[PDB]
């Protein structure tokens, strides 16, 4: 069926002039490692590129950015012919053009500024009629190749005539701009748009699939989240990406109409939407449309309401169209809007995590310049609640500062900013902490789902645990199979036990990294606030957000907490049970055996944990965490001085075996003050600096141990107790 | 519903008027309101004239009904207390009928629905599917169907890829679906159905509880007679019990009991449990006792247990908590809804708990939970059939001897074999993915798994439970 014939995916390097295949696939073409190739697609266009081995695709599957698939007029889910072209010589004269949608407003030596860092010492192959974008002057800059003198495609040597007519010419209409919404332009939701494009690939792509099938594509897509990631940007790259027609119903637009032309919006929204199948119709704010609950005063609310409930039953299937919507809370919709036949598939959407907030950043910094001394992961590291549109803002602020630095101390009157001046501004490092040390980066923080950027290494030692908690996690999910053929069911949950500072919160963090999952830390105040606002209806909210981020690891760090305010110690003559201990019960046996979330409780009093929680089905096994030990310390001393200037006659070792009684807490309140006394030198003594040993040697004459010898012989009296054996035996016939 | 709701008001009524004159010349025919709860919600969203107008137009519409002309009107609703009151006036919506959830039963009959046109494959066992699906209705089994089948075509002609407006039929009557498809759609996040109170019929005989013969005729007596033999208690003038309390050591079957003998009578069971009844406790609804009674009156013959009775209690101390009082708000509303059952009906109760010594006296008076059952630990003969009950669905060996654990284990409970057997399961897989990088459960995985078995019932405990029992008679 020719091997030639390849299907186009996303690709991994974000280049221009390159196409990604993986190596067998490579070695069934007889390709290199450098070839020019030759890219045949739709409606009869070509392009010049570069073969790079990409080890983390397929076979069938290539790998192309947006800018060479737009020029072969092809969608994701297409087949394109490839073949070696290797007959392309060095060019010499080469007629090139701007785009005026690009260049409406700056101006100068665009060459200087794009052209030249483009081709330095590149060798990139351009055919005529081809569109390159190239990033630079903090925006995007597109140009079209008008003739090249080895017509059609040529290799662009350093001794080529690069001729610039300065005329920014006109787009054409079958030309969609590269300057639109893709999914190269959002960040942050990994796991959301593989769920989402999975839901619109097919029934977009293959309308006659689906109606010779038996199978029902679905009508209704939901976006939860904070207003902050791009629901509004997610449904648009994705009618943008596979083609199909996008029309947008934002929210106030249509409320903000006459007592009667509220109604023929809708109805002029859909009916346009119906008759251009495949369609995707976008309502932008779905709340400000139906939040029919008590905020329903008056008979027009429900008049509009009503009329979009029947305007999703008039989707007649035979038409495609696809209704996604916006929200900041699922509960913000009319229940008969989350009926399972209109809207019947939700995504949630929540903040970024640590990962995600550094995908977007790099979104961000495409366009503009940044100085070598720029890490943008230290940014993405200290927002611990920060959205994608908070993150874009935060940019804003570093970037202007940089440029109230440069020419505005100069100042030239002009209606237009010369180019040269663009490429040669940059932003330091510095400009950033200036725009965290501003009041702006402060953006909502809500219920944090992370993939833990926490290792093993961190924490030394304790193997034992290890391969008991990858029986738990990392066996049920990576061999389900095996669960089936012996058919038993997996622990629910587990509750960790042991005096605090002995990393729980990073064991249940690294065992989630492990397995490359989601992780919720349900602190001690988050469990106290609902105790006594008397809202322990908000523990269903969290199993559900929990189950909508499968893998998840849903971790109720001090769990001790609920029964340490009721008194724990001495405590009422009221029973073990409150309120929301309660709740997290119901919810626990009330989730599905073989769903996804695992339930890891972590408390350092489990003397007064409600013995229900640890009954069979819910947190059965017991894991008891001592205090580190000899070659445990070791490696913990490294994590806490990681990122810290070690010196060279500074024995590890030599503390982990002189610690004896000390837990994490203990050695981490250590090395703090050890860098204080650091900083404490360099400061006065400028009125060169690096931490050294006696510095630590100052720490010891002041340090104490957290943990005393009665709490950890406490501990060992809890697990005597309850790990033994009666054993057996003892057994009578009547 | 919201088809009317959306009519401005005036056609609204206009509708409504044309609906029922124009169906009513078509007799015999049947007007079927869907979203009901949309037109009728008569309580704090009635904000306005115009609605409570259309529900008035209505109800004269529902009176206007002049029996001579032959038409019967249908509706729907999610819930019995979305509709207004005034419609359950009996007159107009006399009968009800509560549609919940399928059980196991249900959902398969509905399996073979969907999937009466696709090719399953030998290994697909769609009752087991039925099984493991705790909480779906009619609907998500549809796009379960659905988004299995996608799994077994993103494999197939996808690589071939055949862009046309009409497939070929050769290419996909050769198309099956396995077991495996199955599986990845309920990986799937779509599975996540609505999760209710589930009442079914229980799938568990007595033959998963081993001997206790007399517990079975006495269970029989109770339920079994009252139902089978009408005629005859009218006969003697009795009046059959209207409830039953479970107590002993925990982990002994008192809610597999309560299943076995509803499993006998084919009757529906209603399982509350503790969290349950402490979720009304703490949030001061009592008043939803009321409701379980009435959906469990809706599926009579049927048997309504509580399992941990005394989990209230337990809350207020127990031991000694606080000074006042043996009842709570909502252990009384249950009174109050099983005194106001009729006694000839087909409901029974069962209260299961570890804590008889807390219970409020006044639930085992004569007309509520008179009788009084003591559930010990499993004998000799009935740890047998526990052992192979929790093992009927493990590739145990045929080496393996069952009875011998039945010896070899006394002062165990239900709960404790199981946990034994599970166990050994964990050694059992961890080392069908340790030899990859051939496995059935054998015999030294449960000899291995004796050393960390645990016997949770006490002597002490044992010793109350018989000084309770003794000074009951």
């Amino acid at each position: 069926n020719r091997p030639n014939r390849l299907i186009v995916d996303e690709a991994i390097n974000e280049d221009n002039s390159v196409v990604s295949l993986s190596q067998p696939k490579m070695d069934e073409l007889q390709l290199f490692r450098g070839d020019t190739v030759l890219l045949k697609g739709k409606k009869r266009r070509e392009a010049v590129c570069i073969v790079l081995s990409d080890d983390t695709c397929s076979d069938e599957k290539i790998r192309m950015n947006r800018v060479v698939r737009n020029n072969l007029r092809v969608r994701l889910g297409d087949v394109i012919s490839i073949q070696p072209c290797p007959d392309v010589k060095y060019g010499k004269r080469i007629h090139v053009l701007p785009i005026d949608d690009t260049v409406e407003g700056i101006t100068g030596n665009l060459f200087e500024v794009y052209l030249k860092p483009y081709f330095l010492e590149a060798y990139r192959p351009i055919r005529k009629g081809d569109i390159f974008l190239v990033r630079g002057g903090m925006r995007a800059v597109e140009f079209k190749v008008v003739e090249t003198d080895p017509s059609p495609y040529c290799i662009v040597a350093p001794d080529t005539v690069i001729h610039c007519e300065g005329e920014p010419i006109k787009r054409e209409d079958e030309e969609e701009s590269l300057n639109e919404v893709g999914y190269d332009d959002i960040g942050g939701c990994r796991k959301q748009l593989a769920q989402i494009k999975e839901m619109v690939e097919l029934p977009l792509r293959h309308p006659a699939l689906f109606k010779a099938i038996g199978v029902k594509p679905p009508r209704g897509i939901l976006l939860y989240g904070p207003p902050g990631t791009g629901k509004t940007l997610i449904a648009r790259a994705v009618a943008n990406e596979t083609g199909a027609f996008f029309f947008l119903i934002n929210g106030p637009e249509i409320m903000s109409k006459l007592a009667g032309e509220s109604e023929s919006n809708l109805r002029k929204a859909f009916e346009e939407a119906e008759k251009n199948a495949p369609a995707i119709i976008f309502i932008d704010e779905l709340d400000a449309i139906a939040p029919k609950r008590e905020k329903t005063h008056g008979e027009v609310e429900r008049r509009i309401v009503s009329q979009l409930l029947t305007l999703m039953d008039g989707l007649k299937q035979r038409a495609h169209v696809i209704v996604m919507a916006a929200t900041n809370r699922p509960n913000s919709i009319d229940p008969a809007l989350r009926r399972f036949g209109r809207f019947d598939r939700e995504v949630d959407i929540g903040i970024p995590d640590a990962t995600g907030r550094l995908e977007i950043l790099q979104i961000h910094t495409k366009n503009m310049k940044l100085a070598d001394d720029v890490d943008l992961e230290q940014v993405a590291n200290e927002t611990h609640g920060h959205v994608g549109a908070d993150l874009a803002a935060l940019c804003s602020e570093a970037a202007l500062q940089a440029i109230r630095k440069k020419m505005d101390l100069i100042d030239l009157e002009d209606e237009t900013i010369d180019a040269e001046v663009m490429n040669s501004l940059a932003v330091t490092m510095d400009d950033f902490r200036w725009a965290l040390s501003q009041s702006n980066p402060s953006a909502l923080r809500e219920t944090v789902v992370e993939v833990p950027q926490v290792t093993w290494e961190d924490i030394g030692g304790l193997e034992d645990v290890k391969r008991e908690l990858q029986e738990l996690v990392q066996y049920p999910v990576e061999h389900p199979d095996k669960f089936l053929k012996f058919g038993m069911t997996p622990s629910k949950g587990v509750l960790f036990y042991g005096p605090p500072g002995c990393g729980k919160t990073l064991l249940a963090k690294a065992i989630a990294n492990e397995c490359q999952a989601n992780f919720i830390s349900i602190k001690g105040p988050e469990l106290l606030t609902m105790w006594f606002g008397e809202s322990e209806a908000n523990v269903r909210e969290i199993f559900d957000k929990a189950r909508q981020a499968a893998p998840c690891v849903l971790f109720f760090d001090e769990l001790d907490s609920i029964a340490k305010a009721r008194g724990g110690n001495i405590g009422d003559g009221g029973g073990a049970a409150d309120r929301v201990i309660n709740q997290i019960l119901t919810e626990m046996d009330g989730m599905s055996t073989k769903k996804n979330v695992f339930i890891i409780g972590a408390t350092n009093r489990p003397d007064i944990i409600d013995p229900a929680i640890l009954r069979p089905g819910r947190l059965d096994q017991l894991i008891y965490i001592p205090l580190p030990d000899e070659k445990s310390r070791v490696a913990i001393l490294k994590a806490n001085l990681r990122k810290s200037p070690v010196a060279k006659d500074v024995d590890l070792e030599f503390l982990a075996k002189m610690t004896n009684g000390f837990s994490g807490a203990d050695l981490t309140e250590i090395c703090q003050r050890a860098c204080k006394l650091a900083i404490r030198e360099s400061i006065e003594s400028e009125i060169v600096p690096e931490i050294r040993r006696d510095h630590f040697e100052e720490a010891m004459r002041f340090a104490r141990r957290s943990v005393s010898d009665d709490d950890i012989d406490k501990y060992e009296d809890f697990a005597d107790t309850l790990q033994q054996s009666r054993g057996f035996g003892s057994f009578r016939f009547p």
